[PDB]
């Protein structure tokens, strides 16, 4: 249609086009089109301006209508000229010269038939000074009196005279003699008024190995030992002339048989005569199943009669065959000896043992130590029964038995049904067959003659013939099937086969000689050089650089095959080919100049002029050590002449990641394996904080303020409402050491959300030992007895404790606002016995126990006829005055509380006096950071699973109201008690803030940002989970969010930091490198940028603050994992080995100038996956970023000591516009990165041509152009020397584009939740979105290139673009089901375009001022629907919907290993089918396998 494979020929001398009229000629007919946009294109700067500076307008001609709608559409596709176009001639009739004026300032590429050329040249309406391209199509037609000639003549008067292109494919048609050709080839060149080449299009052979060697292979005489070819054959003969008999008249090709018998008649005659009875035998089966099926499609009668015969003749065929001999173990005593020696010739090149080989007198290679060879013969009806043939024969023979030769069978002759599914099926397994062959899988391809053509099958170890060719073409392309190491091309030939094959042997050689003989246009030399190489190393010296003593004698080509390894190993993509070009042509000097073509994707490109020198060979040679000299210079270079990038730099990437998975030991540095203990860690300011003789003391206060209530639906115990506003006391803190401003911070209490704080309300003074000991005694009192907390394990031990801080109530004294310690207090605990409960005196008659109205209320009561060693804590609920230690019971088992009593402990009340009350158990939980009287499933429903231990344990024992005289009166108010309670969580809250504190202070120290002192001016916020703003650093309350772990199941985890932090880290340091090296790479900026960021890389970087120490990881509940202040652990029971080596992989670059598993205990250490070093400082980033911008984040990361700006110092930084050094200089700029010069800018004109409707698109208004060219100048395109190609860019862009998407997916309002954050990270960034948007804009038209490749699929996947629309703008999006989205696979994206999208973005940003709001405001138009889209579902895939429906029951296998690369991948399910599914790639083999798991999933269990 409008798409072929360029020609490779011109890829490097349409370089003639551009300066000389020229005449090219290319046999295949394709890459015409691609012939065409190449140098039409590439001349418009002749083109785009107006008629009025009289700039030269381009005809084109052709003598079809056809070519016409070809060529129109072969230049908008591709082109940014206005395309115009004729083809009528009575129009054309009626205009005036202005009138034409008018239609050449309308179109630019003038598309004209040939008549009208002829008249509205001749009539004096556009003068052949106004052309600069006359294309002829079909020039062939010249030789003939046409139109051509004339319009030749014409030109030759006039006064100026375009260039030519004159371009055919139908004068190397068929074949003919070398005279024939070179006559033609004079009258055109002299007709066209330019010479001409000889056609460049049947030379094949490789000259990067041994060239297919042209020798005729001979069986000769070959004898029947069967004894059943000759009455065969004359029921052959029979049948055939009586089917020629039978003809029917023409209709659809199965309503007629007498074509399709005849044909498979022959084929297995032919069969016979080549091989034997037993392959027509063997297919006889096959052949009467397909007409079985056509006989079944259609009837009627006549070739329902014919194809009856002919099936039952078939059959008759495989009776006899069967009959006569035994299938098994066949003979070739049997065979025609030619088949035999066929056999030889074939297993001539198969495996060697005695030299292990890869899976010598054949130097290794798995291309010509093992076959891999094609075989052509001249049907398909016989490939098959070879391949069975082979099988049954080399069952006797090892070397024929691990031959794992595939034949083809594809379509044949006749059809079932249009349309059938069985073409794309038989595609693919063409597809598979191929991928394998190329990779060896296949030992041998038995292929039809008839699929020579259309398609190019490779790496062919031996190219065979078993059937003919018999034409020119045939010969060539058989022969040019062959890439291999060591190829030949066997002409097996039986008695009469040998005369014609030497014979086109001869002839076709004549025509390759002078078909070689003129190339390039000119007489020249071929493949073979002008001069074999003399060893010339002695005349210059091989060692590069490099006096190094010892080392080897080479031979000369061994200067060859180092200087090809130079570019065979280049970081560069797989559709670049090139080499730096030594130009030896003959400039007028007396000798030959000589200059070097640098490829441009390498740092130096400079073109280099070595002396010169009357032999060639010299001077190339001259050339080529200079080369290398300088590049060694460099230091871009080795020994041996190869290139070090992504050889030695290239380092293993699975010490960083999981590959091992599932087991137990350590494994990879930064697994979940890799595990170390770490110890707890304390604030400085709770340490030695124990009251001691000398301390001016200071006395905190907790707030206890309520805000917000909480319904009785949200409690599903329905507890009534106490108020943490009902106050008299305060729990003071009491120590010399001071304790800064916490950020007010929640807990949860029995009301909703509660606000602790921490301020002042009295200082300064000290205390006697004796109020000192007191109070000590009442610490270890109430952490002790009151919420039972005691294991054996601790002893209170506070003066060397580790960590000792007291408390004591907080009272309202001196009759005012200001509190004081409430002595009374603890004396009044002393009085009793009921600080160890249970007091010795009893009170109900042994001394009369009577009613007391207030002393059931704010009060704790204690039982004491139960549980006698380890008593539970009850305090009134609802006091009850209407109960009566005489009334019914709660449940009617009794109906009065003494006989209940009575009759478990015979305790029968005397005085009844007080009434009966409901009451509450304590401590119940010690959890209070996330809600324990509501789920984390979302409980709208009432119940939750958090209340199950002591809150379902009451109300089974409230059951029983309680008579308080058989329960002491624990010595605190139930406010106190309701305040302390808390104690456990709230103290340890504040363990964590303090850490957060303590860590803040020491980064603004060492860094810019923030300062040690905090004048607590930052608004510190309370914290939300389910003065001034200036810069201090954030608030605490984000610094732990990022510490904690989603190990803890609080609400609030380092997921979300994760993301923002990675981004904005991989965007730092890509711009870092970049911008650091005046001359960059690719394997360079690879390996530079991909350890920086490694979870192993950042480990080691977290043990210079200390950052593990500090995590939050274990759920927290007291009673097992945290100590109270002042007690003192005392036990009951009484690495780097893969981080040495990552670092190296950072450092190999500077070769050149840069520019339990552990068992732990519970309360003083901890241990972790080595995976959290990672997150804790991927989440701290986070924080950081997003709440202190840009300047700090930067200097947050440059704190810690890795060089996010270039080291250089702090005063360089600073004074280019407490507080210390650790900082580094701010960014250079290179000081080059190309070559200026203001004449010679038509390539930049180029790039004003290219601006003249670029910058509409972008918006956007360049104060450098430079840069722009750069966008889009590909690696292969090489007519531009001033720029370089798009890698680097698109590298400085790839980064920064997504950050900014990340960026814009974390300010989003809804803040979702990040296990979804992660499916619009890698959804809206890879190479398929990309592509697709850059074309829909325009990027394509303006694509500089020289590449076949990337032309060809470009042309393809925008003709598949430009016919959606919008995507579903016209319904279609082709994934409702399999079958439309195995249509999609159909198209292979390219990877340029992808490319070029994010060069782009780099460029906006690097071109002035660094500064993403532009890019920001530049490309939001783009992509905005894209996220908008996305944002609106998010796209859940298969793999997810399969791994998560199923949780492990459904998996994928891992990769395998496959010679094609095409991996079926078994979906791990047992129960929803095994689904083997092959796909291009494991990605979306993956997802295909999912696919049909979820069909069954959905028909079995929807």
């Amino acid at each position: 249609d409008n798409i072929y494979t360029p020609r490779k020929y011109q890829v490097e001398l349409l370089e003639a086009a551009l300066d000389h009229n020229t005449i090219v000629c290319l046999n295949t007919g394709s890459g015409k089109t691609f012939i065409a946009v190449l140098l039409t294109k590439e001349l418009s700067y002749q083109i785009r301006g107006d008629f009025s500076r009289n700039g030269k307008r381009t005809v084109f001609l052709v003598n079809s209508a056809n070519q016409v709608a070809q060529q129109v559409s072969a230049v908008r596709t591709h082109s940014d000229l206005k395309v115009g176009e004729y083809s009528n001639l009575e129009v054309n009739a009626s205009w005036t010269k202005e009138r034409w004026n008018q239609e050449f300032t309308k179109h630019q590429v003038l598309i004209m038939t040939c008549y009208v050329a002829l008249n509205v040249l001749k009539n004096g309406y556009l003068s052949l000074s106004d052309i600069n391209l006359l294309v002829f199509d079909e020039c062939h037609l010249a030789i003939l009196d046409h139109p051509y000639r004339e319009i030749m003549k014409l030109c030759e008067n006039c006064p100026s005279c375009p260039r030519i292109l004159g371009l055919t494919a139908s004068i190397l048609n068929g074949k003919c003699d070398p005279e024939e050709l070179e006559e033609k080839i004079q009258k055109l060149e002299k007709i066209l008024k330019s010479n001409a080449e000889t056609a460049t299009d049947l030379v094949v052979l490789d000259r990067y190995t041994s060239q297919p060697c042209e020798i005729v292979v001979d069986c000769g005489p070959f004898t029947d030992r069967s004894g059943l070819y000759e009455r065969l054959l004359m029921e052959l003969e029979e049948a055939l002339n009586f089917i020629n008999d039978c003809n029917i008249s023409v209709h659809s090709k199965e309503r007629d048989s007498t074509l399709i018998s005849k044909q498979i008649l022959s084929d297995c005659r032919a069969v016979l005569v080549v091989l034997g009875p037993w392959c027509a035998d063997k297919v006889a089966g096959m052949m009467v199943r397909e007409l079985q099926k056509y006989i079944k499609h259609e009837q009627e009668e006549l070739h329902r009669k014919f194809l009856l015969f002919t099936d039952t003749f078939l059959r008759k065929i495989h009776a006899l065959c069967e009959e006569h001999f035994s299938p098994a173990s066949l003979d070739l005593k049997f065979v025609t000896p030619k088949v035999i020696k066929l056999l030889e010739i074939l297993r001539k090149y198969k495996p060697y043992e005695r030299q292990q080989f890869e899976s010598e007198t054949n130097f290794p290679s798995p291309f010509t130590n093992i076959l891999c060879g094609i075989i052509f013969v001249e049907r398909r009806y016989t490939a098959v029964v070879l391949n069975r043939l082979i099988k049954e024969a080399g069952k006797q023979d090892p070397e024929l038995a691990y031959i794992s030769s595939n034949f083809i069978t594809g379509h044949g002759i006749g059809k079932n049904q249009p349309r059938n599914k069985q073409m794309e099926a038989e595609f693919r397994k063409q597809e598979e067959v191929l991928r394998k062959f190329r990779a060896h899988e296949t030992n041998l391809l038995i292929a039809t003659s008839i699929v020579e053509e259309g398609v190019d099958i490779p790496k062919c170890n031996l190219v065979v013939r078993f059937d003919l060719p018999t034409e020119y073409r045939s010969y060539v392309q058989s022969k040019g099937r062959a890439r291999a190491p060591i190829s030949n091309y066997i002409m097996l030939a039986d008695t009469d086969k040998i005369k014609s094959f030497e014979e086109d042997l001869k002839t076709y050689k004549a025509i390759e000689k002078i078909l070689r003989n003129k190339c390039s246009k000119s007489v020249d030399t071929g493949e073979t050089d002008i001069d074999p190489v003399m060893d010339d190393d002695d005349v210059f010296p091989p060692y590069v650089l490099r006096p190094d003593d010892g080392g080897p004698r080479v031979t000369i080509n061994t200067a060859i095959g180092h200087i090809n390894r130079y570019c065979a190993r280049l970081p560069s993509d797989p559709f670049t080919h090139l080499a730096p070009k030594c130009r030896t042509r003959e400039l007028p000097d007396g000798t030959f100049y000589s200059t070097l073509y640098l490829p441009i994707n390498s740092p130096l490109r400079a073109s280099i002029v070595g002396p010169p020198m009357s032999c060639v060979r010299l001077a190339e040679r001259v050339v080529a050590l200079i080369c290398c000299e300088k590049l060694h210079k460099i230091g871009e270079l080795d020994d041996h002449l190869m290139p070090v990038g992504k050889e030695t730099v290239k380092y293993e990437e699975e010490l960083d990641l999981h590959d091992e998975e599932e087991t137990s030991v350590p494994g990879r540095p930064g697994s979940t394996k890799r595990r170390q203990c770490y110890p707890k860690a304390i604030p400085e300011c709770l340490r030695d904080s124990y009251p001691r003789p000398d301390q001016p003391c200071y006395l905190y206060v907790i707030g206890m303020v309520l805000t917000t209530p909480l319904p009785d639906e949200l409690n599903f115990r329905r507890r009534k409402l106490y108020p943490p506003e009902d106050t008299t006391r305060c729990f003071g803190i009491l120590t010399a050491k001071p304790i800064p401003q916490i950020p007010h911070f929640p807990v949860y209490t029995r009301s909703g959300e509660v606000t602790i704080s921490i301020e002042l309300k009295k200082s300064g003074f000290m205390l006697s030992l004796q109020m000192l000991e007191l109070i000590t005694r009442l610490h270890q009192y109430i952490f002790s007895h009151i919420l039972r907390l005691e294991k054996p394990a601790l002893e209170f031990k506070p003066t060397d404790a580790d960590s000792a801080y007291c408390v004591l109530p907080l009272n309202v004294v001196n009759d005012s606002s200001t509190l004081d310690i409430d002595f009374k207090f603890m004396e009044d605990i002393e009085k009793s016995e009921a600080r160890i409960g249970i007091p010795s005196t009893k009170y109900t008659k042994e001394t009369p126990f009577v009613f007391k109205l207030e002393d059931y209320q704010d009060a704790v009561i204690i039982p004491r006829y139960r549980n006698f060693d380890q008593p539970h804590r009850f305090y009134v609920a609802d006091v009850y005055t209407d109960l009566t230690p005489l009334s019914k019971f709660p449940s009617p088992e009794y109906e009065t509380f003494a006989e209940y009593y009575k009759t478990k402990y015979n305790l029968d009340l005397t005085n009844l006096n007080q009434p009966l009350l409901d009451v509450d158990h304590t401590s119940s939980r010690l959890n209070l950071l996330t809600p324990r009287h509501l789920n984390q499933k979302g409980k709208a429903l009432p119940l939750s699973s958090a209340e199950k231990r002591k809150a379902k344990w009451e109300s089974l024992q409230n059951k029983q109201i309680l008579v308080p005289e058989l329960c002491a009166i624990h010595p605190i108010p139930a406010s106190l008690w309701r305040k302390a309670v808390c104690l456990p969580s709230i103290l340890y809250r504040l363990h964590c803030l303090l850490t957060a504190e303590e860590l803040r202070a020491q980064t603004a120290s060492d860094a810019g940002v923030g300062v040690r002192s905090l004048p607590a001016d930052f608004r510190y916020p309370n914290l939300d989970f389910g003065y001034s703003s200036r810069t201090l650093g954030p608030n605490p309350g984000l610094i732990l969010q990022a510490l904690t772990l989603s190990n803890a199941s609080d609400g609030f985890n380092l997921e979300r930091l994760e993301m923002l932090g990675d981004s904005f880290l991989k965007h730092a340091i890509t711009t870092y490198l970049f911008c650091t090296y005046p001359d960059a790479h690719e394997g360079r900026l690879s390996y530079m940028r991909s350890k920086k960021v490694s979870n192993c890389n950042l480990y080691r970087l977290g043990k210079k603050k200390g950052l593990p120490s500090r995590m939050v990881v274990s759920i927290f509940d007291p009673p097992v994992n945290w100590l109270p202040p002042g007690y003192v652990v005392n036990q009951d029971k009484s690495e780097d080995d893969f981080l040495e080596y990552d670092q190296e992989h950072i450092r190999f670059i500077d070769n050149m100038l840069m520019g339990q598993s552990i068992s732990y205990d519970l309360h003083t250490e901890q241990c972790i996956a080595d995976k959290s070093i990672a997150d804790c400082v991927e989440a701290l980033l986070g924080c950081y970023l997003t709440s202190c911008g840009e300047r700090a984040a930067q200097l947050f990361l440059c704190s810690l000591g890795l060089k996010v700006l270039p080291v250089i110092k702090r005063t360089d930084r600073e004074k280019a516009l407490v507080l210390k050094d650790s900082e580094y200089g701010c960014l250079k700029i290179p000081p080059r990165c190309m070559f200026d010069h203001p004449d010679a800018d038509k390539t930049l004109n180029h790039l004003i041509s290219g601006f003249e409707n670029f910058e509409k698109k972008i918006n956007y208004r360049f104060k450098n152009k430079a840069y722009l060219l750069q966008a889009f100048t590909h690696a292969s395109y090489h007519y531009n020397t001033i720029t370089d190609c798009y890698q680097r860019l698109e590298f400085l862009g790839d980064a920064i584009l997504d950050y900014l998407i990340t960026k814009h997916l974390y300010e989003d309002p809804r803040q979702h939740s990040p296990g979804v954050l992660t499916d619009l990270r890698s959804a809206l960034v890879n190479n398929t979105i990309f592509a697709s948007l850059a074309v829909k804009y325009d990027y394509h038209k303006y694509f500089k290139a020289v590449s076949p490749e990337l032309f060809h699929v470009i042309d393809d996947f925008v003709q598949f673009q430009l016919e959606k629309n919008e995507m579903q703008g016209m319904d279609s999006e082709l994934r409702r089901s399999e079958e439309d989205e195995e249509k999609e696979e159909d198209i292979e994206v390219p990877k340029a375009m992808g490319d070029i999208f994010e060069s782009l973005a780099g460029a906006i940003y690097m071109d002035s001022g660094m500064s993403l709001e532009t890019v920001w405001q530049v490309y939001y138009p783009m992509m905005r629907p894209l996220i908008e889209k996305f944002s609106a579902n998010v796209p859940r895939s298969p793999v997810r919907e399969l791994l998560e429906m199923e949780p492990e029951t459904a998996k994928f296998s891992p990769a395998e290993r496959t010679y094609d690369g095409k991996v079926r991948v078994t979906v791990e399910v047992v129960g929803k089918g095994k689904f083997k599914g092959v796909g291009r790639s494991y990605r979306i083999a993956k997802s295909a396998a999912a696919r049909r798991a979820l069909r069954s999933l959905k028909a079995n269990q929807p």
